[PDB]
C-alpha cells in the first residue's frame, strides 16, 4: 500500500501518493483543478487533477463517472488519457476524492499563437493534431462539442492533445453554430467549425467570429459564409429566432483568399469546406486529414480509430450511492498503460 501525504494547494488540502513530488499549481480544469508534478516512479512530469467534490450530488456523481469511464478508453498520442487514478481512501465507505493523472502539457493553443507569427508549417502540424485526435474520438461517437484553443494542451515541442471532450462565463466565439443557437439536430462535425475558427485566427493572428454577444456573432458569421437557404430553418425550434434570421438582409458568401489574403491557398480551399453551415455538408475529420493542406504529415498508418465504447450508462439515472460504487470498481480496475507504447513505423 502506498504512502500519501497531504499539501495546501488553491486553499484545499490535497492528499497523494508520495510517489508524486512537487506539485505546483497550473489551473483549472473541468470539474477540478490540477497541479503539474514530478512522478519519481519514472522520472516523468505529469498534471494531477483533483476533482472537486466529485459526489455532492447526482450531477457531479454521474460526471465523474463519465470522465473517468472516457479518460480510461482514450488511448491515442492526440487525446487527452490516464497515466494513473487514485484515492487516499481505503474503502467504499470512505471514498469522497478523485484524482486523474496525466502527462504534463505546459500550454494551451493561446500560448502557441499569442506572442508567434507561426509559420504555415506550423499551423499544419497544430490542426493536423486537433484533426487526428476528433478523428479518435468521433469514431467512438464521441463530440467535444466545445473545441477551443483554452481546450487544446499543447507541450514545449508543440505536440497538442483534445481535453475537456465528452462532457464562470465561456467563450462562445469557436462553437458551431447549432451548438451556440441550440438548433434541434447536430453531428460530429459541430467540432469541424472549431477547427475552422481555431485555423483561421492562427493563420492571421485574429479571432475570426469575435461576437459581443449569440446575435453579434451570428451575424459575424453569416457576413463570411452567406445568409442560408430556407432548409436550415427546418432546423431552428423557435419561430422568432428564425423569424429573425429570415429577416436579415441578403449576403453573398465571401471569397475565402479574399478574407485570408496571403494564405497557402491549400489552407484557403480547406478553411472553405470546414466553415459552411450546413452541418451534413461540413468535412469530416478523417476526410479533412486526407486533404492536400497535410501532404507532409498525413500518414494514414498513424491515425487510428477507437475501440468500440459503451455509453449505455449515459441514458440511466443511478442514485448518488450507485455511481459512487462505480466511479470506486473503474478506479481499482484501472491498469496503467506500459511507458513505452510505440514502436518505430
Ligand atoms: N498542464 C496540464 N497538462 C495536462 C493536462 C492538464 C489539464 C487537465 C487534466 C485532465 C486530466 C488529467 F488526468 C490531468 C489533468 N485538465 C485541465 N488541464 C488544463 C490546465 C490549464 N489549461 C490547460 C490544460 N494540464
Ligand atoms: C477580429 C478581426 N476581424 C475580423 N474577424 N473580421 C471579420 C472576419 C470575417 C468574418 C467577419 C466578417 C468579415 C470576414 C470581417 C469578421
Ligand atoms: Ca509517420
Ligand atoms: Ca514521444
Ligand atoms: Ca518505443
Ligand atoms: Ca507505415
Ligand atoms: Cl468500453
Amino acid at each position: 500500500r502506498p504512502t500519501f501525504y497531504r499539501q495546501e494547494l488553491n486553499k484545499t488540502i490535497w492528499e497523494v501518493p508520495e510517489r508524486y513530488q512537487n506539485l505546483s499549481p497550473v489551473g483549472s480544469g473541468a470539474y477540478g483543478s490540477v497541479c503539474a508534478a514530478f512522478d519519481t516512479k519514472t522520472g516523468h512530469r505529469v498534471a494531477v487533477k483533483k476533482l472537486s467534490r466529485p459526489f455532492q450530488s447526482i450531477i457531479h456523481a454521474k460526471r465523474t463517472y463519465r470522465e473517468l469511464r472516457l479518460l480510461k478508453h482514450m488511448k491515442h498520442e492526440n487525446v487527452i488519457g490516464l497515466l494513473d487514478v487514485f484515492t487516499p481512501a481505503r474503502s467504499l465507505e470512505e471514498f469522497n476524492d478523485v484524482y486523474l493523472v496525466t502527462h504534463l502539457m505546459g500550454a494551451d493553443l493561446n500560448n502557441i499563437v499569442k506572442c508567434q507569427k507561426l509559420t504555415d508549417d506550423h499551423v499544419q502540424f497544430l490542426i493536423y493534431q486537433i484533426l487526428r485526435g476528433l478523428k479518435y474520438i468521433h469514431s467512438a461517437d464521441i463530440i467535444h462539442r466545445d473545441l477551443k484553443p483554452s481546450n487544446l494542451a499543447v507541450n514545449e515541442d508543440s505536440e497538442l492533445k483534445i481535453l475537456d471532450f465528452g462532457l464562470y462565463v465561456a467563450t462562445r466565439w469557436y462553437r458551431a453554430p447549432e451548438i451556440m443557437l441550440n438548433w434541434m439536430h447536430y453531428n460530429q462535425t459541430v467540432d469541424i467549425w472549431s477547427v475552422g475558427c481555431i485555423m483561421a485566427e492562427l493563420l492571421t493572428g485574429r479571432t475570426l467570429f469575435p461576437g459581443t454577444d449569440h446575435i453579434d456573432q451570428l451575424k459575424l458569421i453569416l457576413r463570411l459564409v452567406g445568409t442560408p437557404g430556407a432548409e436550415l430553418l427546418k432546423k431552428i425550434s423557435s419561430e422568432s429566432a428564425r423569424n429573425y434570421i429570415q429577416s436579415l438582409a441578403q449576403m453573398p458568401k465571401m471569397n475565402f483568399a479574399n478574407v485570408f489574403i496571403g494564405a497557402n491557398p491549400l489552407a484557403v480551399d480547406l478553411l472553405e469546406k470546414m466553415l459552411v453551415l450546413d452541418s451534413d455538408k461540413r468535412i469530416t475529420a478523417a476526410q479533412a486529414l486526407a486533404h492536400a493542406y497535410f501532404a507532409q504529415y498525413h500518414d494514414p498508418d498513424d491515425e487510428p480509430v477507437a475501440d468500440p465504447y459503451d455509453q449505455s450508462f449515459e441514458s440511466r439515472d443511478l442514485l448518488i450511492d450507485e455511481w459512487k460504487s462505480l466511479t470506486y470498481d473503474e478506479v481499482i480496475s484501472f491498469v496503467p498503460p506500459p511507458l513505452d507504447q510505440e514502436e518505430m513505423e
